C-alpha cells in the first residue's frame, strides 16, 4: 500500500561576472514540482509510478560547486527555507544579503565548496492566504498525483555573494516521496 | 457540545444485460453528499438536525443483491477507495476491471452476494489540487453543516462484470456523522 | 440512542406598583412546557429535535432583576417548588406571603437582586390525583415528543413583596431534557 | 525561532435605546484580523513585526460597560463562538436571542457587567465550505504574514438585550499570536 | 530495496457440453507469464513498474465459476501444480481423470463451486531438463523484468469432468510479485 | 517578553599589497553599533523590531577570505579583544605584531584561511574612564534601543602581516542579542 522512494534531477545555475566593486548579492529563489521528477507514463497508465496518492516527505538540494579550488573572489552568501511562497524578489546585485538574518539562513560559502539544505517542505495549496502545515509525519496531507498539473512546492530562497568571476554549479535536488494506493491498470492484448 | 449518530439512504442500480462474448466490465463512481441524507428543518431551523458543523467520520457502502440464488452468468468484479476524487472514466463494456490491482480494492461477487465497504471518506476541498487528510480521529477538519450546498465527500469506485442477464441492486449508504454546536433557535 | 441538551427561553415579568401600605405580596405560579423551547420543525420531521421520546431532567428558574441597584422599597418573598400542579390561588395583594412555610421555600430578595431555582419538575399526568414520581434517575417516565399537545410540567410558586415602585425581572427558564430514539426521515429531492 | 506575544486594540460599541415593550436582542458578530493590531512597517521591512509567518493561538474579546451600575432595565444576553464564519444576521430587535441555546454560549449581563470570552478562533479558509481545523496546538495551520490583505479569523456572535436606555461599552480584542521565523533586512547607507 | 505487490487478470474458460455418456475429464494446464500482468510503460521507462529484477513469490488461481447452483449433472475433478512444465496432454473427453493421484492434487467440484490454488511457481529455465528449486524465499532467483519477452513460470494442471450442460468460469489469476532495484529514468 | 536573536552584516576589507622587504603589520580595529544592524522603522514603531531595550550577549567577527588557496607570500597575524576602546593606533606597515603577546589573541593566518572570534563585546559608557562589566548574565546592563544614535559597543583589534599580493576578506559581523519590553504601538486605519 505504502512505497518509499527517492527521485532526482540536476540542472545548471550559473552567477556571471560583474565588475560592482562593492560587495552585492544575486538574489533567487526555487520551488520543487514533481512534474520535473516523473515522467509521463503510457497506455492506460498515465504516470510512470502507478500510484494514486503521494505526499513529498523530505526535499534536498545540494550546490555542487564547478569552480576550481583555485578560484579566488571568495564570497559568501544564505539559503533560507521558505515555505509561504514568498520569496525576495529576484536581484543581480542586491546592496545586502537580504536571506541573512532568517531564522532558518544557512550559510553558503563560495564559489569551489558543496552547500545543501534538507527540509520538509510545503505544497502550495492556495497562494492567497499561502498557508501550511507544522513540519510533521502522521498528519501531513495526501496529494493526488496528477500525470501533468501537479502542485509547487515549497522551498528555498539564495542569495549568492557576487564576484570577479562567474560562478557556475550544478544543482541537485532530490525529493523523497511516500506514494500511496497502488493503481496499475491491467488491459489484455 | 457532540452527537454521533447515522443517516441511511437506499436507492436502486441496474447494470443491464449485454452480447458481447468475452469478459467485460461496467465501471461507475460513488460520492456522497450529505444534502442527500438530511432534508431540509423548517422556520429558523434551517436543518433537520439543529448544529452548526459536522464531519463524517465513516461511510458505509452496502450493496444489497436484487438477483436470486438461482441465477447464473455469474461474474467476478472490484469496489476500490477513492479519496483524491479521481475515478477511472465511466464505461458500459471496459475489456478489463481496472480497479483489481488497486491497494484497497476488495472483491465483489456477482450477481447475488452481498458486498460491503467501510472507511473514513473524504471532503472535496479542491478539485485541482485534489487534498486530503490522513486516516485520523481529534484532528479531522470540521465542516460548516449548510442547508444546501454541500460539499462531496468521496469514496468508491466500481467495476461489476457484465452478464448475459440483468444485474439489480439497492445499495444502502450509511454515513456515521459526528455534529458539533448545538444551535436551536426559539421563536416566540 | 441518547440525546442529552439544554433549552432556553426569556420572557417579562412586571408587579405593578401599589398603594397598599402594610406590607401585601402578589402571588402567581410558573408551569414548563417543552412547547415553549422547541419550534416546529419542517416537512417530514416534524419537530425541531428528530427524538420520538423525551424527559425533563431538570428546569432552572432565573429571576433577572432589572431594577438597579439604587431602588428603595426593598423587600422579601418566597419561591415554592410545587410538584403536584396545585399553587396558591394567584393574588395581587394578598396579606401575606403564603410560600414562607413551604417546605421548599427559598427567600426571594427585591427588587435588585438574582433569584434562581433548579429541580426536577414533574409532568401533570392526571391534574385530578396529581400523582408524580419521586425524583429519580433511571425509572423516571418516558414521555412522546409531540408536536403540537405537549404536557405540561410543574415547578413553581411565587409570591413577590409589592412595593411603592414597579418591579421588573426578565425570567429565563432552561430545561435540561434529555432525548431517546433519533427518528429523523429523509425523503428524497 | 518563535515568539510569542499579544496584541490589542480598542474600539467602541453601543445598542441605541428602544421602545419595543416586549424583550428584544440586538444580534451582530465580530471578526478578528491581524490587520488591525499590527500596522504596516518601513522600508525593506513592510511588517512592524519581522516574521515571515503567524497563527493565532487565542483571542480574548472584553466587553467593558460603560453604562454607571445604578443604571436600570438591566438585560440578559448572550455570547456564542462561532467558527464556521456562519453567524445569525444581523438584526436591530429580534424577539428572542439566537444564540441562548448555543453550546459554547455564555450569559451576557447588562448593561453594567464585564464580558469576557476567550477561545482559539479560526482562519476563513473557505468560505464556501467554511471549514477549520480542531483546536490544537502543534498541529495547527500556519499562515504568511501579509502587509495588506490579511484572512479575517473568526469568532463571535452577540446578542444584547435591548433596554430603554443607552448601553455602551468599550470592546476590547487581544490577539495571544504565535511568529515564526524572524526575517529583517538590513540594507546599508 | 524492495517492493512488494499483487498483479492480476481475469478471463474466461468453457467446458463445452458433451454426450459421452460414461464419465470423462476435459484436461489443460495453466502457465504464468508477467507479459499478461504487466503492461508496457513509456518513453524511457519501458515497463509500468519501474524495477529491473522481480521474482514470482506466489500464484493465486481463482475459479470462479458462472453456472448456477440450480445446475446438475454435477461432477467432480482435479487440479495439480507442474513445477516442471511437463502436464498431461490437452484432451477433450479423456476417459479417467489423470491428475486424480497426484500428490499435490485437489478437488475440484462442479459446476457450481468455488476453487483456487496458491502456491510459489517456477520460471521454465532450461525446457530441455526442466529444473526448478525448492520452494524457498531468501535463495529465490532474481529474473531481469522485460519489456518484450518475459520468461513462463510454471503451475497448474486441471481436469475437469464433462457434463451433459456447458460448465463456463471466470478464472482469475493473481501474481504475488517482488520488485527489486528501483530503476526510474527522468528525462528533462 | 524577552527576545533572543541574532543580527548580521557584512562589509569588505583590503588590505593593499606592498613592497616593503621585512615583515610588516597592517594595525586596524572594530567597533560594533547596532545602528548598523537594525534598520528603522516606521509610523509609530519607530525602529525595525518593536522594543524597549537591548543589550549584546556575544558578536561573531568571520574573516571570509577572498584569496584562493593557491595564492602564496602568506603570513600570520594577531586578532585581540580590547573591551576599554583602546585599540593600537592604525598603522600600514607596523615592524611588529602588536596584538601578538594580548592574552586574548588569537593567531590569524593569511591570506586564504577563516578567522574568527566570539566574545561578549562592551558598551562605551565613558570614554574618559572607559570602564565595562565582568562577562556575565544575568547582571549586563539593559540599554535603550535608540533610533538614531545607539552606543558603541567594543571589542577588536586586529594586526595583518603585510604582503607582496593584496588580500581581500569579505566581513561578517554577527550580534547576538537580547531584546527586552515589547513595545508596539498600533494607531488605527
Amino acid at each position: 500500500s505504502h512505497f518509499n522512494t527517492r527521485l532526482s534531477r540536476t540542472f545548471g545555475y550559473t552567477i556571471k561576472r560583474t565588475t560592482v566593486k562593492t560587495p552585492s548579492w544575486a538574489v533567487d529563489m526555487m520551488r520543487f514540482n514533481i512534474n520535473d521528477f516523473l515522467p509521463p507514463g503510457g497506455g492506460s497508465n498515465p504516470r510512470s509510478v502507478p500510484f494514486e496518492y503521494y505526499r513529498i516527505r523530505k526535499v534536498k538540494v545540494e550546490f555542487w560547486p564547478c569552480s576550481p579550488i583555485t578560484q579566488g573572489d571568495r564570497g559568501v552568501g544564505s539559503s533560507a527555507v521558505i515555505l509561504d511562497d514568498n520569496f525576495v524578489t529576484k536581484a543581480t546585485a542586491l546592496t545586502y544579503d537580504p536571506y541573512v538574518n532568517y531564522s532558518s539562513r544557512h550559510t553558503i560559502t563560495q564559489p569551489f565548496s558543496y552547500h545543501s539544505r534538507y527540509f520538509t517542505p510545503k505544497p502550495v495549496l492556495d497562494s492567497t492566504i499561502d498557508y501550511f502545515q507544522p513540519n510533521n509525519k502522521r498528519n501531513q496531507l495526501w496529494l493526488r498525483l496528477q500525470t501533468a498539473g501537479n502542485v509547487d512546492h515549497v522551498g528555498l530562497g539564495t542569495a549568492f555573494e557576487n564576484s570577479i568571476y562567474d560562478q557556475e554549479y550544478n544543482i541537485r535536488v532530490t525529493m523523497y516521496v511516500q506514494f500511496r494506493e497502488f493503481n496499475l491498470k491491467d488491459p489484455p492484448l
